């Protein structure tokens, strides 16, 4: 089977046995923000006559799940299989001897509901209008045990038998629909927040990607996977083209997460970013000295002299796209080809002898990228510099100028735009908390017409319980 998708995640078994250790957490919320209501009646009782009962204000009082499991189901679900779940129950009863008038005042006894559920929810996942959506119509629950304790072991009678001949099924059957309702919408909540979170990365001011599925996810019994369109945004305009073709052979089952992203998709950042007036850079004096230097160069050397000249607090550099960059994946790498242009001025004390040089060029890059110590690390495979119109704007220029400027370009240019870019890209990861999760040895693989992300998460024991806390 094909797919039509520009971002295609793969989410295999091992990282859903990671998440499964925090399944006992979310299964607690799902019971905490159910609304039990109260059980009344007016029943007759054997020899007590009319009796005016009611359990009012059902609270939990203990939680307690046992073990949890997850278990991927071919071209279907989700199957989250909890046991022995020891819920604690909290309220009042009130009844009042109505026939039995003479037996003296209606009573307020404090009970106790003691249960042992077992618990099955087969979650299907659907594309609802491009967003991820939960469904577990099937939902099972198993009751071991469901007793009711009353203060002091008080009993007339009549409340033993009340509960288990009517209280019992009733109870049980309110409690599935309160907690297969409960867990239901937190299992949405995840995923529209996940989906939310997900776009909050991928998208820095007018510049937004648009992560629509383009269909319903598949299970598997290795890996669950969403495809998404991948169309970058700019200023709320997006273009529908058609979308390259994906085969779910070029992804694993070994690791965690998966991602898969067409070259197009780079296309369209490049299209966006250029656009934006992004792909700029401008240098003046203390910083180009500190930038020469921090290519290890000392701008008191006999070469650094006749260039800057001996003025450098007022020379400055200029480097900007005049086209939309060609970002192109091969197997070798990424590789960039841009139009650049680098405009380079050294004031002199007379306009005449300051030196002004306009170098029009096109600048190849294959760069390679890697992620390590929550930094973003894009290093120069091969390059290659094809002058267009190498232009001087004053008597004061040769071709030795020419070829010294040229080679700053290359030596430093290209290092350092390359530098700022790993910067500037971690700097996003961090502001979107990428920085937040333990990413277990990532690979960054580069393949003709598509860029791999392979990686195994640690999940940080917190970052749930932060997300968790924000629902009332
Ligand atoms: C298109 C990618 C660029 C790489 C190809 C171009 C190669 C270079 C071409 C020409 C060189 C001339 C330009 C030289 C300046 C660039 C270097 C730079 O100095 O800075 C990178 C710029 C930001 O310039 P600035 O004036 O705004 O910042 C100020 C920058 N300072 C703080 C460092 C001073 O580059 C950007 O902005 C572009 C990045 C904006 C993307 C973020 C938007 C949200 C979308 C996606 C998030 C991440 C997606 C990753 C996963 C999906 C795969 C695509
Ligand atoms: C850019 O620099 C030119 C000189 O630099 C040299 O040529 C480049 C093409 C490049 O190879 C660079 O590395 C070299 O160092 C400037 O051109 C010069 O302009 C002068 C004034 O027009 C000119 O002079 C005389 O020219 C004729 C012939 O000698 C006389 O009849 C006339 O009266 C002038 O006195 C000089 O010859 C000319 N050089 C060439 C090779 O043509 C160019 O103007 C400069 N650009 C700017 C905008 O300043
Ligand atoms: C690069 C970024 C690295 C980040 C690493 C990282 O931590 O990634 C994980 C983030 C959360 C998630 C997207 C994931 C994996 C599985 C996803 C989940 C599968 C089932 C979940 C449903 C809502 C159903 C829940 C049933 C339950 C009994 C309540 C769903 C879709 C929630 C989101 C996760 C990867
Ligand atoms: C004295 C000197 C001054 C003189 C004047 C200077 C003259 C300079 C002249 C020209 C400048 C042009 C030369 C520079 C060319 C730049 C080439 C250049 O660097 O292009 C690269 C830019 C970044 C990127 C798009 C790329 C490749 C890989 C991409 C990345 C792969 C994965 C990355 C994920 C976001 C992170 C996954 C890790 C995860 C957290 C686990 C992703 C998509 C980030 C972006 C890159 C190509
Ligand atoms: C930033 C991760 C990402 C999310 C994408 O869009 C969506 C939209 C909806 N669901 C997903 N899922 C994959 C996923 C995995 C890991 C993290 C993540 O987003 C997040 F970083 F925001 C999370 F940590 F909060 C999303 C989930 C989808 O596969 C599923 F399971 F619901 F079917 N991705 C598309 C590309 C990328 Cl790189
Ligand atoms: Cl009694």
């Amino acid at each position: 089977t094909s797919h039509e998708a520009g971002i295609v995640c793969r989410i295999t078994k091992p990282a859903l046995l990671v998440l499964n250790h925090e399944t006992a957490k979310v299964i607690q919320t799902a019971f905490q923000r159910a609304s039990y209501p109260d059980i009344t009646g007016e029943k007759a009782m054997m020899l007590l006559g009319q009796v005016k009962y009611g359990l009012h204000n059902i609270q939990i009082s203990h939680l307690s799940i046992a073990s949890s499991q997850v278990e991927l189901v071919e071209a279907k679900s989700i199957d989250v299989s909890i046991q022995d779940v020891s819920v604690v129950f909290k309220g009042t009863l009130k009844y009042g001897y109505t026939t039995a008038w003479w037996l003296g005042i209606d009573q307020s006894i404090d009970f106790e509901i003691d249960s042992a559920i077992d618990l099955q929810i087969n979650t299907q996942l659907t594309a609802d209008s491009g967003r991820v959506r939960t469904d577990a119509p099937d939902c099972y629950l198993s009751f071991h045990k469901l007793l009711l304790h009353l203060q002091g072991e008080r009993e007339p009678g009549w409340i033993k038998q009340l509960f288990t001949n009517f209280i019992s099924f009733t109870l049980k059957l309110v409690l599935k629909g309160q907690i297969c309702k409960e867990i239901n919408v937190i299992s949405n909540i995840m995923a529209d927040f996940v989906q939310t979170r997900a776009a909050s990365i991928l998208s820095d001011g007018d510049i937004g990607v648009d992560i629509s599925l383009t269909g319903d996810p598949v299970i598997t019994a290795s890996y669950l996977e969403s495809h998404h369109k991948g169309h970058f945004i700019y200023k709320d305009v997006s273009e529908d083209l058609p979308l390259p073709t994906f085969s779910p052979t070029l992804l694993g089952d070994s690791r965690m997460l998966y991602f898969w992203f067409s070259e197009r998709v780079f296309h369209s950042l490049a299209k966006v970013a250029f656009q934006d007036g992004r792909l700029m850079l401008s240098l003046m004096g203390d910083e180009f000295k500190a930038v020469l230097e921090t290519w290890g160069f000392n701008t008191n050397q006999e070469i650094f002299q006749e260039v800057v000249g001996g003025f450098p607090s007022q020379a400055q550099v200029t480097v900007h796209c005049l086209k939309m960059p060609k970002i192109s994946c091969q197997n070798k790498g990424v590789v960039v080809d841009s139009s650049v242009m680098v405009k380079f001025l050294f004031p002199r004390p007379d306009q005449q002898h300051s030196v002004a040089y306009t170098f029009e060029e096109d600048i190849v890059t294959t760069v390679q990228a890697s992620y390590s110590k929550k930094k973003l690390f894009l290093s120069l495979l091969d390059f290659q510099i094809t002058p267009k119109t190498v232009s001087n704007l004053t008597e004061s220029s040769s071709e030795s100028i020419q070829s010294f400027l040229q080679s700053m370009i290359t030596a430093v240019g290209i290092p350092e735009v390359m530098s700022r870019l790993e910067v500037v890209f971690t700097a996003l990861m961090n502001s979107k908390g990428v920085s937040l999760f333990d990413i277990i040895n990532p690979e960054i693989i580069t393949r003709d017409g598509f860029l791999l992300l392979q990686m195994d998460f640690g999940f940080p024991e917190h970052l749930l319980v932060d997300f968790l806390q924000s629902l009332s």
